[PDB]
């Protein structure tokens, strides 16, 4: 029936250090994984993922219907026209099981020039009442910077893996302008589970979210210990093993663009599982004006004829296209 994807566990801790040869050995493993199924687990990453899943659980289970409307993105609340990305994504009982909360760069404030200029994809985060969710905002903002630091190191590994200097990507990944987002996703246990919330794939598999390529440079994902993800290969979809201690890493379609598809953006989908679980992606996005010059590591001269793509326009297009294809989450 369904085979299992080879998803190696890569000790990424050398990427935080100054042992350059050890960094290269990590880079080789990243290269191999990126050329195989496109996924690896980053282990020995230094993030307290036990507290992450705890603080997230407390929030999802304690937020009330009134608070969800008050935080809701524009897709669920016409009063909130500035909330395209950040805020609460409501479930629809009987129809849509998943619900989630998305937040962006905490440095996006009314003082920020991109907020002042009303540049697309930049928004000021919305937060629940502190007294109703003590410590939640503090946890969430600190987590953003914790995973930012992990992601910076991973980007050093990807750069070395492609034959570049280690800051080739990370130099565009900055706290003052990153469009990176965290999404705290709840997938509920439901009895009965509404069939309307289950999609059926071409191959018959029941899904919660259909196939797609990630809109990101890379995706840095923590999930609770419930197997659900699949990656498409030429021989069909393969199950990605769960690992609630590691971070599941893959390239997004911006990486595929700039490498001339040498590191493809894998096609992934989410199987339907009737189980309470958490999915907490960090989408590594660059700045709105960031441009990486494409190259082709397959060619002796490394030359690509692909257009340099401004990251902001890429992100705007990608997020709207994904909603159109796979629905409003
Ligand atoms: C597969 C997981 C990463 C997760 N899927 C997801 O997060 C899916 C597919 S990558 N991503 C999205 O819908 C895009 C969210 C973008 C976010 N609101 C933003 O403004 O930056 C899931 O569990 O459904
Ligand atoms: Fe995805």
């Amino acid at each position: 029936s369904v085979s299992k994807a080879n998803v190696p566990k890569i000790d990424v801790s050398p990427l935080f250090g100054d042992d350059q040869a050890a960094k290269m050995r990590v880079a080789q493993q990243i290269d191999a994984a990126s050329r195989d199924t496109g996924f690896f687990y980053a282990v020995n990453h230094g993030i307290n993922v036990q507290r992450l899943s705890q603080k997230t659980k407390e929030f999802h289970m304690s937020i009330t219907p009134e608070e969800k409307w008050d935080l809701a993105i524009r897709a669920y609340n016409k009063e909130h026209q500035d909330q395209v990305r950040a805020g609460y994504y409501l479930s629809i009982p009987g129809k849509k099981a998943v619900e989630s909360f998305c937040y962006l760069n905490p440095n996006f404030t009314p003082d920020h020039p991109r907020i002042q200029a009303k540049t697309p994809t930049h928004e000021v985060n919305v937060w629940p009442d502190e007294t109703k969710h003590p410590g939640f905002q503090d946890f969430a903002e600190q987590y953003y910077w914790d995973v930012f630091g992990l992601s910076s190191a991973l980007l050093k590994g990807y750069a070395l893996a492609l034959g570049k200097e280690e800051n080739f990507f990370a130099r565009h990944f900055k706290p003052d302008d990153t469009l990176a987002s965290v999404v705290l996703i709840r997938y509920p246990y439901l009895d009965p589970y509404p069939e309307a919330a289950i999609k059926t794939a071409a191959d018959g598999t029941k899904l919660s979210f259909e196939w797609h390529e990630d809109v990101s440079l890379i995706t840095v994902l923590y999930q609770s210990n419930v197997q659900n993800l699949q990656v498409e290969t030429a021989a069909g979809y393969q199950d990605i093993e769960a690992d609630d201690t590691g971070y599941l890493i893959n390239c997004g379609s911006y990486m595929a663009h700039l490498t001339n598809n040498y590191y493809k953006a894998p096609i992934e989908r989410v199987k339907w599982v009737n189980a309470e679980r958490q999915s907490l992606p960090f989408f590594v996005n660059l700045g709105y004006d960031s441009v990486i010059d494409p190259f082709d590591p397959r060619e002796p001269n490394g030359k690509s004829d692909r257009e340099p793509l401004s990251y902001g326009d890429y992100l705007q297009n990608g997020l709207v296209s994904l909603i159109n294809k796979n629905g409003q989450t």
